[PDB]
């Protein structure tokens, strides 16, 4: 490329060795020799000039001077390695066979006994450099001499008859190596199939084509490509269609460009899975199996896939795993078995082809079950620790638990009291659609049936010649560990531990005399294996009641575990023998070996361990497969309405809502609420206005977010920044996103009303009009046109979605036609939607807050004349100046009058000033923000609001339910509740506020006749009325 000749300047080591490098990297080899021997000349010692040599004279074909200079470089460094490698290639090139193979004999007992060249021979130094005809003879070789048969140097040795164009030997060489396998490879079958293809074995390339994609954790367009091409050669044409057309990963004509679209890498990830939701087809002989996320193939879904295997039923199975899992010995070298990774595209396309699913904890938060699917969700056992709605730990954090089991169409139960915890502490009782059938844990069939030739394997597994009893410790995550297995040791017993992956790998196994059991070995298997069990507060101890063999609670630390989790059980009330110390561990164990009695009480075998006969496996698939309806748990489910309430901002729509929840809380009905747990837990606040709600309510939490497809995610982004009705098919494709997301959320629950109470929240809003619901209602809490104009411009978005409800419901009637007159014709909202209903009351709690909480009042309202009461912020919409202006005017013609102001707020410093320039210090009193200001407001005689601006005056009615009369400015929020009817109002100026204070002092309170009860039972009455009847189920 560069001459380098230019620096002529001669005799300079740099320049002669710079223009032969220059030279050999250009393969001019005869004219590097030239130059590289002026070197030698020169520096007769540089041993990567005689390295060189070597390199050109074997490039050369002088074999033999390439021996002598690469002998000459490895006397410089005899512990280098592929200096004596070429030693014996060239050896070899040159006919002395014997003097190479001493040669490659040194290269050999040179090298770290993993390194390529120990367990694949010579050759592999050969397959380093594109030798292939000696890489061939040498892995040949190698592998008549070891007798080996690992499939790792099958592989090379079908990867150097792919490069000698020898594709049969090839191909059948790749397929050994994959049966030879554990576990097929998908790169392997892939290189199988295409070594079949090139020798035109067209069968047997459709073959490992198949395997090769699937079993493939990533997408490759490409192998889907050659599987289509081999299938059409085949004359299969329909699946050559199939496999060209899943030839590239997306195959909708989205119409759009995923780079100007996509903003996060959460929307590409959920996008691919959003197409494989809604194009793949069920394989209706197909099952996933999955426990404990894929970190290991274990529990009740291990059971039954074991169960379906040696059986024989006629399904392929797909095993989700992670990174480094450990696989049981039954499943290895099955053809029938695809290992995936979980998360990866294989794990999308699954989830939505896979017939039928077997989980034991929960799938991710995208996963939405396709209709036509059947889901069994196991479980893990008998709950014993506080457990889902009640751990407040990190807010909501069992919503995508509620979220699976409203998923799932089948779940099993080991007991009662798992099946009533479980429905309750997930708040799934009354929404779940299901099947609960109590068949007890297949997994505790694999201890009660254990066969002589697994007992066997487990015991040479674990080192036990003796039938020496084993005693098995099996304790939960929480040294003394340490300080109890010392005191544990015996040579009366095996002992077997079994612990947290963290904790048994720092554990120091010498001097004690336990065995940690390898994790190839099911725990349940181990329960059947062993002798005695010793655990503390894990759910396995209701797996081993049933086996008839002594078990010890071993429980020091109870009061510090208690403390930290909440245990359902007492300690007197554990199963088997109860010990709080670890020598009493120990004498018990001897104890009950000696004697060989039983200490598990026969009133726990009856709590817990009932259903386990060593059959249950066989239950609960028949049960998934709908053949077996006996051990059915059939109850009757209760309607249930479902509310939006918003992020439970302190407002008056949070008052409201929380008034409305105990008026209906006694209703018979399942009240189920709907929130984002985010927008809760990060205020202090929220979570408290939250935690007001009854108990009865079930609640539900969005997780993650919302799966959309390409389009979708255009229109959705699209509609959210112009708010604008586009067309039908424009408004289609919107609304496919929220059927999909309350699909998502709530599975097939189906509710008689669904009621948007907040109004205000665009994304709920088309949720909610997407609900299964035979009513859906969205309210209306103010003037929504001038919210809209003032201060949230999504609000036209709301308007262009008022017409997939069934009523508009405002919180007063003035409220009503003000939102007529400014939406009914400007968003084509028939009149006929819009109705009114007033705000509830809770008077129990109105009653109950004055008449109680006997706390501390100031001395200065307990002795007065008249007193007049005020609550507010002071936000200058509360306008108490013109309050205090009123009280120097009206404090003229009556003056045996006080006057009080309850709260806090900006405007604060100036009332005080203000209070001075009066010289009324002593004739009102500016109180502090109470808590409680119900006992003031009914021992006041009059309450008064100056306010300007005034959106839910809830106090108004307040105060006269507590019989204290009212004056309030007339204003647009106070005409709304009051009217002409009930309370007193007046203009919004000094003279009117002076006008109503001398009006209450001549004629007294206004004779309004208000009957809290009366207002109580209308509004109940018109909410009542505008709920369904037994009216059809719809979506909008
Ligand atoms: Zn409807």
């Amino acid at each position: 490329e560069n001459k380098k000749k230019l620096e002529a300047n001669p005799n300079s080591p740099e320049y002669i060795w710079e223009y032969a490098i220059s030279l050999i990297d250009s393969k001019q080899y005869w004219l590097a020799q030239f130059q590289l021997e002026k070197y030698i000349e020169l520096k007769p010692n540089s041993e990567q000039a005689f390295h060189q040599l070597g390199i050109v004279s074997e490039k050369l074909a002088n074999y033999e001077q390439a021996f002598i200079y690469f002998q000459k470089a490895s006397q410089f460094a005899p512990l280098n390695r592929n200096y004596k490698y070429r030693m014996g290639y060239n050896l070899e090139k040159l006919g002395k066979l014997n003097e190479a193979q001493k040669c490659y004999s040194l290269v050999i007992d040179m090298s770290h006994p993993t390194d390529e060249v120990a367990q694949f021979g010579i050759g592999a130094l050969h397959a380093k450099r594109g030798l292939w005809d000696m890489a061939l003879s040498a892995y040949l070789q190698h592998q008549i001499q070891s007798n080996s048969q690992n499939p790792q140097l099958y592989y090379r040795i079908g990867i150097a008859y792919e490069r000698l164009y020898q594709w049969t030997k090839s191909a059948t060489t790749f397929e050994q190596a994959i049966i030879l396998s554990e576990i097929m490879n998908a790169n392997w079958c892939f290189k199988c199939g295409q070594a079949y293809e090139r020798a035109e074995n067209f069968e047997k390339s459709a073959e490992f084509y198949q395997e090769a994609v699937k079993r493939s954790d990533n997408y490759n367009d490409y192998w889907w490509y050659r599987l289509a091409l081999m299938l059409e050669k085949l004359g299969k044409y329909e699946q050559s269609v199939v496999a060209f057309q899943n030839s590239r990963r997306r195959k909708l004509a989205y119409a759009v460009n995923p780079k100007d679209v996509i903003k996060h890498k959460e929307e590409e990830f959920l996008s691919y899975y959003t197409e494989y939701y809604e194009t793949l087809e069920l394989d209706e002989k197909l099952v996933l199996i999955e426990s404990f996320f894929g970190g290991n193939i274990s529990c009740n879904p291990y059971a039954i896939l074991s169960y379906m295997l040696e059986n024989n039923y006629d399904y392929t199975y797909v095993v989700v795993i992670k990174d480094g899992t450990v696989i049981p010995d039954n499943l290895k070298f099955n053809r029938n078995i695809i290992f995936i990774k979980r998360g990866s595209d294989a794990y999308l396309r699954y989830l939505c082809t896979a017939k039928y699913l077997i989980n034991n904890v929960s799938f991710p938060y995208y996963f939405i079950r396709k209709e036509g699917q059947v889901y069994l969700n196991t479980w893990h056992g008998t709950p014993m620790k506080t457990l889902g709605k009640d751990i407040k730990s990190p807010f909501m954090d069992h919503a995508n638990v509620s979220r699976n089991f409203l998923q799932a169409t089948h779940i099993i139960s080991p007991n009662r009291h798992t099946t009533d915890v479980i429905l309750e502490q997930y708040d799934v009782k009354d929404l779940f659609s299901g099947k609960l059938a109590e068949t007890g844990y297949p997994r505790i069939d694999l201890s009660f049936n254990l066969t002589d030739k697994r007992r066997n394997e487990i015991a040479e597994k674990l080192g036990f010649s003796n039938n020496k009893p084993v005693v098995f410790y099996a304790p939960t995550w929480r040294s003394k560990l340490q300080y109890d297995l010392r005191k544990l040791k015996s040579n009366k017993y095996n002992l077997i531990f079994r612990g947290h992956h963290l904790v048994e790998q720092l554990l120091e196994t010498i001097n004690l005399d336990v065995t940690v059991a390898p994790k190839d070995i099911d725990s349940n298997e181990l329960l059947g294996f062993c002798d005695l069990l010793i655990t503390d507060y894990s759910s396995i101890i209701y797996d081993f009641l049933a086996l008839s063999k002594p078990a010890i609670s071993y429980i020091y630390d109870y009061e510090e575990y208690d403390a930290e989790r909440g245990l359902y059980l007492k300690p007197t009330e554990m199963s088997g023998t109860v010990c709080t110390t670890i020598t009493d561990v120990k004498k018990t164990i001897l104890e009950h070996i000696s004697s060989g009695k039983s200490n598990v009480s026969e009133q726990d075998i009856q709590k817990y361990s009932y259903l386990d006969d060593g059959q249950a496996t066989k239950r609960t698939v028949e049960f998934m497969l709908d053949k077996d309806d006996s051990c059915i748990y059939k109850y009757e489910r209760r309607k249930s309405d479902v509310f939006f309430e918003g992020p439970f901002i302190p407002n008056g729509i949070s008052r409201s809502f929380l008034n409305l929840m105990a008026s209906i809380k006694d209703s018979g009905k399942n009240i189920t609420l709907l929130i984002n747990g985010s927008d809760i837990a990060q205020d202090q606040k929220r979570l408290e206005e939250f935690n007001n709600l009854p108990s009865n309510i079930t609640v539900l939490s969005r997780v993650g977010r919302t799966p959309m497809t390409l389009e979708e995610l255009w229109v959705r982004n699209k509609f959210e920044e112009t708010y604008q009705i586009y067309s039908e098919s424009f408004t289609n494709t919107l609304l496919k996103v929220y059927k999909r997301e309350v699909r998502r959320l709530l599975g097939n629950s189906s509710f008689d009303n669904a009621i948007h109470f907040e109004g205000y929240s665009l994304f709920w809003v088309l949720l909610f009009s997407q609900i299964n619901a035979k009513k859906h209602i969205i309210y209306q809490h103010n003037d929504k046109y001038k919210e809209w104009k003032g201060r949230f411009p999504y609000l036209e978005g709301v308007f262009n979605s008022y017409v997939f409800f069934d009523q508009i419901v405002s919180v007063s009637e003035k409220t009503m036609e003000n939102n007529i007159l400014n939406l009914s014709k400007e968003f084509n909202i028939p009149e006929i939607k819009f109705t009114f209903c007033n705000n509830p009351i809770n008077i129990q709690q109105i009653l109950s807050s004055a008449e109680e909480n006997i706390e501390m009042e100031s001395e200065f309202t307990l002795f007065n004349g008249q007193k007049f009461i005020n609550i507010g912020r002071m936000s200058h919409e509360k306008d108490q100046l013109k309050l205090i202006e009123a009280f120097y005017e009206a404090k003229k013609a009556h003056v045996n009058i006080r006057l009080f102001i309850l709260g806090d707020g900006v405007l604060k410093q100036d009332l005080i000033n203000k209070i001075k320039d009066l010289s009324l210090e002593d004739s009102v009193y500016l109180l502090g923000q109470k808590k409680n200001p119900f006992p003031y407001l009914k021992q006041a005689d009059v309450f008064i609001l100056s306010s300007n601006h005034e959106g839910q005056p809830m106090v108004l009615l307040e105060s006269l339910t507590l019989g204290t009369p009212i004056i309030a400015t007339d204003i647009v929020g106070n005409r709304s509740i009051l009217g002409e009817n009930y309370g007193t109002l007046v203009e919004n100026n000094k003279d009117g506020l002076v006008q109503g204070i001398n009006a209450y002092m001549e004629k007294g309170g206004r004779k309004d006749k208000f009957d809290p009860y009366e207002y109580q039972n209308d509004a109940m009455a018109k909410f009542y009325s505008l709920l369904a009847n037994l009216e059809h189920h719809h979506h909008h």
